[PDB]
């Protein structure tokens, strides 16, 4: 996970999260970051540029993911609403 993410265009014009932003930087890194107008936000809440069959749950309170990042975590209630993903709820529970 936080490494070979979605294309730098994908982000072109955003603000994206810490652990999207660092793997960006690991594998565009902050030069195609910089060019993309790609930069780092926040993290008080599940922020991922979605993936597959990712949608909202917890009340759109935690994003449905294949992997939860460091400022989400494995909500095992909402889980079970997302099917295969795991509902990434803020934190690090």
């Amino acid at each position: 996970q936080a490494q070979a993410l979605l294309p730098i265009a994908s982000y072109a014009g955003l603000t994206v999260s810490a652990p999207v932003f660092a793997a960006l930087v690991t594998v565009y890194g902050a030069y195609a970051l910089y060019r993309y107008n790609i930069r780092r936000r926040e993290n008080s809440y599940q922020r991922i540029r979605s993936d597959h069959d990712s949608h909202s749950c917890a009340n759109n309170r935690g994003w449905c993911r294949p992997t939860c990042f460091s400022h989400e975590y494995t909500d095992w209630f909402n889980n079970d609403v997302c099917g295969s993903y795991r509902c990434c709820r803020p934190g690090r529970r």
